[PDB]
């Protein structure tokens, strides 16, 4: 199924959270034209998520327990 894309994604993200450590859903699909919601469920399980003044949506790799770097 798309489990390839996640695991693939992820690389992406990576990628991106290389080049600077916080990153928001509209960057983050510039980087990938996949569903939104797709993304967002695969953010939410290892992802987080930070609203500042004007509410910046901000996304961050949360590397608690991520056994794989």
């Amino acid at each position: 199924r798309a489990r390839a894309d996640k695991q693939h994604v992820l690389d992406m993200l990576f990628s991106a959270f290389e080049k600077h450590q916080y990153y928001n859903l509209k960057d983050l699909v510039d980087i990938t034209k996949q569903p939104v919601v797709y993304l967002k469920e695969i953010l939410k399980e290892i992802g987080v998520q930070n609203v500042k003044g004007i509410h910046k949506n901000t996304w961050e790799l949360k590397p608690e327990y991520r056994h794989y770097q």
